[PDB]
């Protein structure tokens, strides 16, 4: 068995889901949310469910907050963190923004770290491996990996926001049980 180090991931987020004003209520946000999940694998032979809820940002166009939890039924114990170039100083969500043709434009984490204006977009993910021994210095053992969301400004194997069903467009990775 061996661990996920990188996930080649892409999806479409349905542009037809209504844009939200700043004051939107919980149900309006849920109507403009798409939730999905895929598997990642730690170094110890266990598959973990990674859930992402993509919800439009109230008050901003072409912008979605992705909230990530590994082991979503035990999410406080895994303490999932997501960031651009880091998993320190951040929580578990990022905002993905699209350009006026629906192509990926930027990703920003909760500390405000943002992707470069061009190129490949990698989101760093880490979470606690529940039940594992700590590492050799006593820090809790975490599984860290990246999610490649594709190339800014392009559609192939890249997250998109087109007027079509929300769906997974690509998923492959290098971990297994």
């Amino acid at each position: 068995a061996k661990a996920t180090t990188s996930v080649n991931y892409a999806c479409n987020l349905d542009k037809r889901l209504p844009e939200l004003p700043e004051g939107a209520n919980r149900a309006q946000i849920l109507e403009s949310t798409w939730s999905t999940e895929f598997k990642v694998y730690d170094s110890f032979g266990e598959a973990h469910e990674l859930q992402i809820d993509f919800a439009r940002v109230p008050g901003e166009v072409n912008a979605w907050r992705a909230t990530v939890n590994v082991d979503p039924t035990n999410a406080d114990a895994t303490a999932t963190r997501v960031g651009i170039g880091t998993t320190d100083g951040v929580q578990n969500s990022f905002i993905v923004r699209f350009d006026n043709n629906g192509h990926l434009a930027s990703v920003t984490d909760t500390a405000g770290n943002v992707t470069s204006p061009a190129g490949q977009v990698l989101v760093q993910i880490s979470y606690n491996v529940v039940g594992a021994n700590p590492d050799e210095a006593g820090a809790p053992t975490r599984h860290t990996f990246d999610v490649n969301l594709g190339e800014i400004g392009t559609s192939k194997n890249t997250i998109t926001q087109f007027s079509d069903k929300s769906t997974t467009a690509a998923y492959e990775q290098d971990g297994y049980t």
